[PDB]
């Protein structure tokens, strides 16, 4: 299933920490297309907006609701 908000925020921070080891964002080791889209969107929003941890958590929760709805309808 999808990550919960805490799991997803941890993934964003790990990606933040590890992304320099890889040739590009797509080459990072994603367990699903969902993880790639969730994490890279939140990372870029983090980066381009200096999001606080609480702000990141709110965006992550919204992204997870949109993605749950997408998967729910096929």
């Amino acid at each position: 299933g999808l990550p919960n908000v805490s799991e997803l925020v941890d993934m964003v921070y790990e990606y933040c920490r590890k992304r320099g080891l890889y040739p590009d964002a797509e080459s990072y080791p994603w367990k699903s297309n969902a993880h790639y889209w969730l994490v890279t969107n939140l990372y870029q929003n983090m980066r381009a907006n200096a999001l606080t941890d609480a702000e990141l958590r709110r965006k992550a929760a919204d992204e997870l609701v949109h993605m749950t709805a997408r998967i729910n309808r096929g």
